[PDB]
RNA sequence: AAAAAA
RNA sequence: AAAAAA
RNA sequence: AAAAAA
């Protein structure tokens, strides 16, 4: 009697949630000081130059890891009146010190932007941050621009230009992270996808298409280094929970981030769906029961965690091994075969892992085969219906 | 009827779980004084020169044990701001004495370090401590380095580098817990595979590969004294129990401790997974109950214990003996035998103990042959399901 | 960790 | 009092 | 004590 509960106790602490409480001290390592000009004022042609010239720094091949996080920060942060309140109400990272900087005009210098915080005289800074190497030697496909040629610059007066400019790019940007932790490469397709998609929404304008290698460049900086991902999703995090109403951008992107979210957790999510959804008879064998029981408390402890549960993966934080399907194989193997079968889109997904099982996919694959117009029993007697009508055509 | 219980309660007496109380007066025996150099600067240059001459020094053959684990120690403890505070925070054995030393920068001796709690004019103990004998003589073979001879030295001045350099080096100091204890020799191809692993997850960097005589010397060594166990589980203890957040580094040892959870404890997690998670038969056995109880009584006192349970046999304590399958050699045997079938990666996996029964082994094995389609009683009465599409294949 | 998802 | 028990 | 476990 008591054994069950004493197991599913015991399973139950393997698992448990790292809730905050005051214990293990505090511990935190050098954290770096990376800068992130956010425009002082609140104008609109400052913070188009700005973005045009972030943008044109963004894509050089020759730039520091630490200077292109910054830039990525402060091309995302800025449709919010003051980013920099923003930005310190939403970095929580002992990764990385966020060291703002507010910006102005200038029609003195060539970039045009001089810094405030510093100083007014202060101006080489400006040019030297904002524009030094190019292409010039070494390699000059290296810097990288948008497909259209014809647009020499993204600069607008007209705050409508300017909004649909900035939403574009933060949706161009923002769509990356749907495969930049996972399978960064093979993740053209589906961005371009993405963009083909919000171009007819009448949301965005296929003009301010950028070039694949900006892009590329871009998703390998977001996986390299993780504090643009964590501020990323804290942000994510805040909008999502705006009670309020949300701007066009914000909405944007509490829309993007239903791509974001389970980037990774593939292996549990059509686990769930395939082995405990699809209440197969497979599922009461005497060898799937520990799986089962495992998956319960995953899923437990996900909906425990909070509203940073999807996207553990995305901040490659520590739990994201304990959803791995490392303990339970067979029902991943078995809900993958079936899924392969029933989804009919996970074709090209790679499962190739070191502890694939090719024989209860082939098990679920037959079973799939098999059970192609068998009806259930649970629905065929809360509905009533026979099976005669279900096997026509199987 | 009291018959029961009284039985319970003296198997409960055998295996009382020694708590803090006070009694017991208080013994001690002698501890050494190995010699750790800390950093006293929080500089980034200086940890960087260090670490490097720690891993030219580390991997000499004609090297002292205290020496060696110090110097090992030094190398873990070194990524917290103030690592003297933490060893000081983490460190409570009476095994050895942790005798702290601050470093710093000197541009006037070879390694360029020098004590300053020593004193300043004190250089030549610097380099009598990292540079002597480096297989000058005897065995040339003797010294060891990384694996790319292009890498004369791994000082760096940018913090990202220094970072990276350091989280690679700990996480391969880390993963050899994995199987320092029980079975070292046998733990290449694991790490080899972790190392892999970690390095295409983007957090670390393979140019910072060591040769395998490295760590197998950092392996003996870790074997050899408790010392340096002791100090890496209470770290690992306490790095669990942060409630806020944690550094990258911090992150990847929590990650991997998960390896080095259960490192001498298979016979029992496997054992426990095997007969009393999988409701066979065979555990209705008159011949069983005993093992059952016993095990039931293991696992109380393992979740009564704490945190340091699982690590039980990394600190070769006295109580990793009381967990061994030598009281339930029967149930043990049984379950190994399912999961030879079942696991199916326990094929490697040696347990030709003193105390094995083939009988039993080959009882679970047919067991397992013969119920690879027999559904479950409970579970067939949970979902109604009939057996009929359980044996369309077996 | 790997697909799809106005 | 009589074996085994990392 | 002995395997596997993004």
């Amino acid at each position: 009697a008591t054994l069950l509960r004493s197991l599913a106790l015991f399973k139950r602490n393997k698992d448990r949630t790292p809730l905050t409480a005051g214990s293990g001290g505090a511990i935190r390592g050098i954290k770096h000081v990376i800068v992130v000009p956010v425009p002082g004022d609140s104008s609109i042609v400052t913070r188009s130059r700005l973005l045009d010239r972030l943008v044109r720094l963004a894509g050089d091949p020759y730039i520091s890891g630490p200077k292109l996080t910054g830039v990525m920060i402060s091309i995302l942060s800025l449709f919010v009146e003051s980013p920099s309140q923003l930005i310190q109400r939403i970095t929580d990272d002992p990764d990385v010190s966020i060291r703002l900087v507010e910006v102005i005009q200038s029609e003195k210098s060539l970039s045009g932007l001089t810094f405030a915080s510093r100083g007014a005289n202060m101006e080489d800074e400006a040019d030297d941050y904002f524009s030094i190497q190019a292409g010039e030697e070494g390699d000059t496909r290296g810097t990288h621009w948008f497909e259209n040629k014809e647009i020499v610059e993204i600069e607008v007066q007209d705050p409508e230009e300017f909004n649909i400019l900035l939403a574009s790019i933060l949706a161009q940007i923002w769509i990356l992270l749907a495969k930049a932790v996972t399978a960064p490469d093979t993740a053209a397709d589906s961005e371009t996808r993405r963009w083909i998609k919000y171009t007819q929404q009448r949301r965005v304008v296929g003009e301010f298409r950028l070039d694949k290698g900006w892009l590329d460049a871009v998703r390998n900086r977001i996986a390299e280094d993780l504090s643009l991902r964590r501020f990323m999703v804290a942000l994510i995090l805040d909008i999502k929970r705006t009670p309020g109403n949300k701007p066009r951008i914000a909405e944007m992107i509490c829309d993007i981030d239903t791509y974001i979210v389970e980037a990774g957790l593939a292996s549990f999510i059509l686990t769930i769906k395939f082995g405990i959804e699809t209440m197969y008879p497979a599922l009461g064998l005497h060898e799937f029961s520990g799986e089962l029981t495992t998956v319960e408390s995953l899923m437990n402890l996900y909906q425990q965690m909070g509203e940073t549960a999807p996207y553990m993966v995305i901040l490659e934080n520590s739990i994201q091994n304990k959803f791995s399907a490392g303990s339970y194989p067979l029902l991943w193997s078995y809900a993958m075969g079936v899924g392969v079968e029933l989804e009919n889109s996970m074709g090209g997904l790679n499962f190739g892992r070191s502890y694939f099982d090719p024989a209860y996919f082939r098990l679920g694959q037959e079973m799939v085969r098999r059970s192609a117009g068998k009806v259930s029993s649970s629905l065929a007697a809360e509905l009533g219906i026979t099976a005669e009508d279900a096997k026509l055509v199987s």
